[PDB]
């Protein structure tokens, strides 16, 4: 069921065990979808390297690398609606917004928490 967003706009209680599992999978590399403005998606592999402060999107042997340092915002809730599986975030460098869709809500909410930590770090 859709999240309903406040008039103000978009500018999480997940278990630690769930996060730890999420984190292990995607550090290994695991599957998600990148949303696009025209509304099509592509199935990618998302691999997080915490030491290197990058996360790599692999599609068709093509890798869009994202710097963890780069992440500036996470968009996930507060008729404006968001499917719970879909997480949007903005990059500081491009000023662009990207949407990942995860295989379930839990995973999405983990990516939200992971993003939150990186953002706090980045703000120092």
């Amino acid at each position: 069921a859709d999240l309903e967003i406040g008039r103000e706009g978009e500018v999480i209680q997940v278990s630690k065990e769930a996060f730890d599992n999420w984190m292990n999978r995607y550090e290994a590399g695991d599957t998600m979808e990148v949303l696009f403005p025209d509304g099509h998606r592509i199935e990618c592999n998302l691999k997080i390297d915490r030491p290197k402060n990058f996360m790599n999107l692999t599609f068709n042997q093509k890798v869009r690398p994202i710097q963890l340092d780069d992440i500036a915002a996470v968009l996930y809730g507060s008729k404006m609606l968001r499917n719970p599986c879909v997480v949007g975030f903005r990059l500081a460098s491009s000023g662009r917004a990207i949407a990942f869709s995860f295989k379930d809500i839990t995973d999405a909410q983990c990516f939200v928490s992971f993003l939150d930590d990186e953002i706090k770090k980045n703000q120092e």
